[PDB]
């Protein structure tokens, strides 16, 4: 799985060992803490 799993920014560059993808731009938005997932985590 690639792109974004958020604002499909054109490409993941992050892929999660979760299978959810988060390009660096919200990567920079996001805090993300215990290298999880805010999809699963909720
Ligand atoms: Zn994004
Ligand atoms: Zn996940």
């Amino acid at each position: 799985e690639e792109e974004c799993c958020i604002c499909m920014d054109g490409r993941a560059d992050l892929i999660l060992p979760c299978a959810h993808s988060f390009c660096q731009k919200c990567i920079d938005k996001w805090s993300d803490r215990h290298r999880n997932c805010p999809i699963c985590r909720l």
